[PDB]
C-alpha cells in the first residue's frame, strides 16, 4: 500500500538513544491499533461476525436497548481496512508516526510528574504538566483538574481488559502510550462544556488520527477516517448532551464499583422521546427528560456487557457519573477507549446541546435539565 502522511508531519533525525524512545512508543501504538481491530472483529453477543454495538440506550418504539454488529457500518469497515494497512506495512505507516515533541497546532500535556515518570520517553518528550496547567487557572475548575491529574494512574487503572481485549491495553498494559500521548484538557476554558467539575475533570487523547502521534491522510487514494486514542472522565461529573457529525465509538475500560457508576446515553437525533423541528438545513432537538424521564434512556457502562457503543451521525449523547456509589467513592471515573470513523469529512466539532433556560443554568446542566440541541445537516 501507499502512505500519504498529513500535512503537518515533518521527517525528524533522532539520535540513537532518541530512536529507541520512539521506538517504544511506536510499538505500543502498533499494539493498541491492533487490539483495537481485534475489539472490532471479535465476534460477541447475538453477532457472527463483529462486535456487538449499542446503537441506542433507548429505542422510543421497543422501549429497549437497541443493537448492531458493528462492522456492518461501511465507515467502520474502513476503519478496520486501514488498520489492516497499518498493521502489515508498519515501517511504512511509520513514515507518519510523530511523538509531537514540537507540535504547534495546539497545546499537549501529561497529566503529572508521576504519570510523565512512567516512561522515559514521556520524560524525553517532556509536555507541560496539568497539574501546573490547574493550579494556575485555580477556582472550582482548577480544584476538579487538580483532583484528576494527581490521581491519574489509579483512576485511569482501574480498568478490566481481560474479557474484550487479548492484551492489556490500558496504561498499565502500555504505559510509554498512555503517558507519552498528548492528553488535551478539552472543556477548562468551554464556558458552554456544563460544570465546573466536569470541565477540569475531562480529558481525551489521540494516538492515531488529524491530530494524533499517526498522522496518515491517505492509504491506496482513500482517506484516512480513523481517529483513535483514549478518555477520562473524573466522577461526580455529568458531561452535558452533545451531538456532532462523524461517528463515533467507545469501548468502556473501566471497571465500575457499582453498576450505575458509569451511565451512558445514545439516541438518534430523530427519536421520538424527543421533540424535533426543521431549522435551516439541519434540526432543533429539544430534549425533556426532567422528572425522571432521563432515566430510561440511561444505560449502565462496564468492560463486560455493555462495554461497546456506537453513535450514528448527530446521535445525541452524554456521560453521567452522579448516580449511586459516585456519591461514595473516590479516585475514580470514566475510562475509554475512544475513536470517531470519519475524521476528515463534514463537521469535526464536538457540538454541546444548551439549557432551555438559559446560559444561566449551564454549571449545574444534567440528564434531567431540558436541553437544546442545534444539529446541522452532514453531506452523504
Ligand atoms: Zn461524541
Amino acid at each position: 500500500a501507499q502512505f500519504q502522511c498529513q500535512d503537518d508531519v515533518k521527517p525528524t533525525s533522532y539520535t540513537t538513544e532518541e530512536q529507541k524512545l520512539v521506538d517504544q512508543f511506536w510499538n505500543e501504538s502498533l499494539i493498541y491499533l491492533d487490539q483495537y481491530l481485534k475489539a472490532l472483529e471479535t465476534p460477541t453477543g447475538q453477532c457472527k461476525d463483529s462486535a456487538q454495538a449499542t446503537i441506542q440506550t433507548y429505542n422510543s418504539e421497543t422501549g429497549k436497548m437497541q443493537t448492531q454488529c458493528i462492522m456492518k457500518y461501511r465507515d467502520v469497515e474502513l476503519v478496520a481496512k486501514h488498520l489492516k494497512a497499518v498493521l502489515a506495512e508498519p515501517d511504512k505507516a511509520k513514515a507518519c508516526f510523530d511523538p509531537q515533541k514540537n507540535y504547534k497546532a495546539f497545546p499537549l500535556y501529561t497529566p503529572s510528574a508521576h504519570v510523565q515518570n512512567l516512561s522515559a520517553t514521556s520524560k524525553w518528550i517532556n509536555r507541560p504538566l496539568l497539574t501546573d496547567y490547574y493550579k494556575k487557572i485555580g477556582g472550582e475548575i482548577g480544584a476538579a483538574g487538580l483532583e484528576l491529574n494527581e490521581n491519574f494512574l489509579e483512576i485511569t487503572s482501574r480498568t478490566d481488559t481481560t474479557l474484550h481485549w487479548t492484551k492489556d491495553v490500558s496504561i498499565k498494559g502500555l504505559p510509554t502510550l498512555w503517558s507519552s500521548v498528548g492528553w488535551i484538557p478539552f472543556y477548562a476554558e468551554n464556558p458552554n462544556a456544563g460544570s465546573d467539575r466536569f470541565r477540569g475533570g475531562y480529558l481525551y487523547a489521540e494516538v492515531m488520527g488529524p491530530w494524533g502521534n499517526l498522522r496518515i491522510k491517505e492509504i491506496d487514494g482513500e482517506k484516512v477516517g480513523a481517529e483513535i486514542g483514549m478518555t477520562a472522565q473524573l466522577f461526580n461529573t455529568s458531561y452535558p448532551y452533545h451531538y456532532h457529525h462523524p461517528q463515533e465509538i467507545y469501548m468502556t475500560l473501566t471497571k465500575p464499583q457499582c453498576i450505575d457508576q458509569n451511565k451512558h446515553m445514545v439516541m438518534h437525533w430523530d427519536n421520538n422521546q424527543f421533540k424535533q423541528k426543521r431549522s435551516d438545513n439541519g434540526w432543533t432537538v429539544n430534549i425533556d427528560g426532567s422528572k425522571g424521564k432521563w432515566k430510561k434512556w440511561f444505560s449502565n457502562q462496564d468492560p463486560e456487557q455493555n462495554w461497546l457503543t456506537y453513535f450514528e451521525r448527530n446521535a445525541i449523547h452524554a456521560f453521567h457519573t452522579l448516580e449511586g456509589c459516585n456519591q461514595t467513592i473516590k479516585n475514580s471515573g470514566l475510562v475509554t477507549v475512544w475513536a470517531r470513523t470519519t475524521a476528515q469529512d463534514n463537521n469535526q466539532t464536538t457540538q454541546l446541546c444548551r439549557p432551555m433556560t438559559g446560559a444561566k443554568d449551564i454549571k449545574t446542566m444534567k440528564p434531567e435539565d431540558k436541553a437544546i440541541c442545534d444539529l446541522d445537516d452532514w453531506k452523504p
